[PDB]
């Protein structure tokens, strides 16, 4: 059963049990859903509606332009080198480009700014729960992530349109995320996101007004492997356009990333590096195995 | 024999024959095809190619939406405005290349429309630019393009691609499929095919030119029929008077009292929208 | 000015003028287009339509698989030994293989059979006009071409898909045709076929519902050089997929080919041979000079 | 310091810094000189000699004829409506008139033809360097310039003879060039060409065996203002006849010119138009401000 | 993208700060603005307009038709880029008035023109003082700079743009920037035609009854070190409508020294320092050529 965490149970004497659920999702799933997370359901509903309307208005034509430009009109053999995906990226931190994206509406930009700020505070709240579960001092992960200019925080807004031949192409090929903590607002009707657990692909179930959390490669390093970043993918379907609004809380470019000493006894197998060196490498090898990227930092 | 006019034959000895053919088509056919019209054949090929491919990606799967159907058109369409103001950069489903080509195509058809109106002026004995002046109104002529496809129909005898009507506006410049037929005009009690022809433009005159010419050039009924296989493309540009243009029979063409009304074009168009497939003649009477 | 012959003008006031024009193209161009040839325009439209749709359904992915098979994905330098071409061949005579091309529909197969029979009759009518212009007896060329089983007649169905860098690769390299008379139904929008005349490449202009005629090597031999087989090529372009349905009316395999004695005063420089010996040689050296193939038949 | 670019440094490990100099000149100067290009110094020396000898034999007459019919033999006061300039034009593309200029020698025409071909290839190589610096796809600008008949390429051969009172008249009044890329072989001793930069006229220094490059109005549109076409003029002097062999690589007549979409964020202030409409208008208003010509294309 | 209209009466009250900020925004971003409630009597504007239009009809219109005849502009076969479709005369007020020397004007027109020009000269100096305040300069700075030895130069260009059968062939007045200081225009309130270039588009300066159009010339661009630029403008013709134009030019005296104000120059200026009459002698010959070479020529 996929972990669903009720964050409102942290405000009372059920808080220890909630923390234990968070910790075991972090150790064994790499993913969990959160409900009662404090984000207004009214804000999620308009983010959802304006994301979908901005797709028809602005992204659908770019998407078909892409399928023509790569011959994906007609899928007669398996395509393992492209994602059946429509995306644009919004940067929040350290410097916002929200007011420079030309094709987004005023009210969409205002909703995205509010949504991004609330998710940034929720990311930092979640990192503190991780710290507590890890036996780290409060604020430890936030301070590691800061670097010189503060954390990097952006939002990937994706749609995975219907695919006539889902067997032939993935919406997004299997990978682990490079960063710190990932907070996903996904479609509540159209499924597609899957994680790999114990040798099976497991669906990340659509759930109304929920946020999906998962941990990236940097948290595997800092926890000395105690919390691993898990492989995940998006599969297409013939009917349905799955919406994806995923926010990435990453260390600053010059943050020093290393295994926390209190989590290391035997010499660590994980490297110590500067985050931007990891991200330069990751961009070119995102869909290749994760383990060579750690070795490359030594 | 359907009139085909070679516009390259206007510069010379050949001009009086050509002008006589244009006038004969305007009086008796209401339609004619033009060749050697100055539009680059590469631009037409790109327009045709991108129109057919945009139907593929953006219109065909929505068009998924036993007896004779007399109230629906078997048609997939979207509209582009050029004048007085263009919404070309606001149509969501069009690519940048298609948009750049339509803008170039639209400007050239606008210049050719005004050249054709000047040929009509000469044949009518009107001063050059007379029809363009009449069409201007306050904000200039209205000019837009209707991009249509008529997909194959299993039972073409049950439904028309587009029911019989006359066009409300001024002059219509049609870039139609050069293989798949379908457009027909009504002449002397017979439906006549408007023959597909490579790199040609089909011209026809609308209701506003019938008024201005005091019936000398009438707007002719036409339709699009479906067929069981073939998707006929249609890129049709409508050069119309401005909304507040005053439309009336040109005085030099009226010796009598005219049976045709004098009105403002937008009053004709508001009425036209609701009664497009009913008879033409009541729309003229309604303007008195 | 590229020769366009109106076959309706044989009926026959300008019939001498039409014949003189045919003769002048045969001597000086090696190519000419014919209009009003008797082939139903609706059959041509069906052939063109089904050929283009059969490419998209069956050849376009095979073509992209061949490109990556041969490394033409990257055209960083000139390719002089490959044609940027998708083709299959249909044999009509003496023995048809129309029923063995498996990915074609019964409608396409029935239309190609009707088209091929009409083109075979037009080929023989054209050969009789050449006979008259050359002063040969009626039916002379048909009789020479017959051999024991009759003429060889087949159709090459080609498409030349768009090429990102057309200056690196040809759709089909320069060559002369080995056979008798070639009847080409080519794309009426997309150009590409060129012939060499007076030291210049001249486009063979797309013309709707026209047939392009050219003379092959066997007619150069029979006419003792009076009608030469002309070099031609297909160039690619970056946008546009030129279709080509080209039918080859050739002598039978065991036909004896020699210069017609009434066209020879001075001893001929051309050989006398059996057609299949010429064809066995031609297959290996098609894109090398033509003149050594004549010498090799002595 | 006026930018001088060594093109031979593109073949090696200094190529990035060379590209950076090119991009800097394109953004901030609109002009740059190139050395170590492909042109043989002996070909430049012969072009220069035969241009100067062709002035004395053929153009000096037409120049004094010009001064006669305009009353410019004695300059009492300023002349702001004529250029103190002797010119003839050589067209190379899409069609050459080189063999139709009556008063040009056989060897001048052969040198002029070889020179033009090398400058045409250098124009296209330089346009690809701009593409790379702009982040556009390879060949982007050449493809935009092509239209139906290919680029327009011609050569303006000018001499600016000595002027008794240089204060009264310019060799060529201030203007921006209408076209794409301009490649100038100018006099290496007699100066005169100046550009306007930061509120000062700056000499374009004569330099042995160099080519001066500048960008025209069409590249400002395509780059959405990132590379502007800058005002330039030729001043006269009392002693010295400055030679000018200027080759203009322009889009084809029916080329569609518009800002490249990857260079546009907010709505562009630059129009989208067909090049020949720009040129019709430019011819009559060449020495009036540039900015109204862009406004006229909307 | 609304054309700026400034209510000058709002300077007398609690909204003076907001009004000054609007004026400053128009100076930086438009180079043009319209003013209302400017203090010129509406009845004087009406008489100027009436007498200007009647003086065209009786005295200028015959000359204009005769001007076309002499230049063969009866027949607009092709585009004319070197002639203005314009009927004009000029009135010099300062330093020396020639008003009593124009022969074909009535005494009533001459008296109204003298009164109109005096009020416009006072309004020009009031506006220059608003610019000074917005620029952080001392009160009277621009008037002092403009004075030279004999005071500012002030004249009025009285123009009509008669109907043109083929407007696409010829402009009423070709695109240019004005050479001088501040330009105060009383234009037709019905017939449009004046346009300015802003952000790559021609923008109509909309006719507005009893308004004055203000624009800044090349000299204020120099003095403000480019903070207020002189903007390109033109007059287009139409097939019917005769646009009237009464434009007054408040310019520095001939021997005035023009340079960027020292408090606006934190690093070396791209703008020259010169004497105004040298700029004007050059400008007369190159008025319809680009502006930027004229600044370079003064160095
Ligand atoms: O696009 C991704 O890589 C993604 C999105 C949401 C959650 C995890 N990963
Ligand atoms: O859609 C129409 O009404 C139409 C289209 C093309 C030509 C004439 N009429
Ligand atoms: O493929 C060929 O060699 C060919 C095709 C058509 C016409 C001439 N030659
Ligand atoms: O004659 C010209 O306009 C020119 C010549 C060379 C370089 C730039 N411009
Ligand atoms: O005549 C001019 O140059 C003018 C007239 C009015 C306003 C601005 N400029
Ligand atoms: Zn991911
Ligand atoms: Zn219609
Ligand atoms: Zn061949
Ligand atoms: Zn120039
Ligand atoms: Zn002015």
């Amino acid at each position: 059963k996929f972990p669903v965490v009720d964050l409102s149970k942290l405000n009372g004497e059920e808080r220890d049990q909630t923390m234990a659920l968070i910790n075991e999702a972090c150790e064994n799933w790499g993913f969990f859903e959160i409900v009662n997370h404090g984000l207004p359901h009214d804000l999620m509903d308009k983010i959802e509606k304006m994301t979908k309307d901005h797709y028809k208005t602005c992204q659908e034509q770019k998407f078909n332009d892409m399928l023509k430009s790569k011959g994906l009109d007609n899928l007669e053999t398996e395509v393992e080198d492209v994602d059946w995906e429509s995306t644009f990226y919004v940067r929040h931190l350290p410097q916002s480009n929200l007011n420079d994206i030309s094709d987004v509406s005023d009210e969409y930009r205002t909703a995205m700014k509010d949504f991004g700020k609330r998710l940034e505070n929720l990311a930092e709240d979640l990192l503190d729960l991780l710290c507590e579960n890890l036996g780290l001092e409060k604020g430890y992960l936030k301070k590691v992530f800061h670097g010189t200019k503060g954390p990097t925080f952006g939002t990937k807004v994706s749609n995975y349109p219907p695919c006539p031949k889902p067997e032939m192409i993935k919406g997004l090929r299997a990978h682990t995320d490079a960063g710190g903590i990932i907070l996903l607002f996904q479609d509540d009707k159209v499924s597609g996101l899957q994680l790999l657990k114990d040798g099976d692909w497991i669906d990340v179930p659509p759930l109304n007004h929920s946020i999906v959390i998962n941990l990236g490669d940097q948290l595997e390093v800092i926890t000395n492997g105690k919390y691993k970043s898990v492989l995940h993918r998006v599969v297409t379907q013939q009917e349905g356009n799955r919406m994806s609004v995923a926010s990435f809380y990453n260390p600053g470019s010059d943050a020093e990333i290393s295994p926390a000493t209190s989590l290391v006894e035997k010499d660590s197998e994980y490297p110590s590096f500067v985050f931007d060196d990891y991200m330069k490498l990751y961009a070119g090898v995102k869909f290749q195995p994760k383990e060579p990227r750690f070795a490359a930092m030594k």
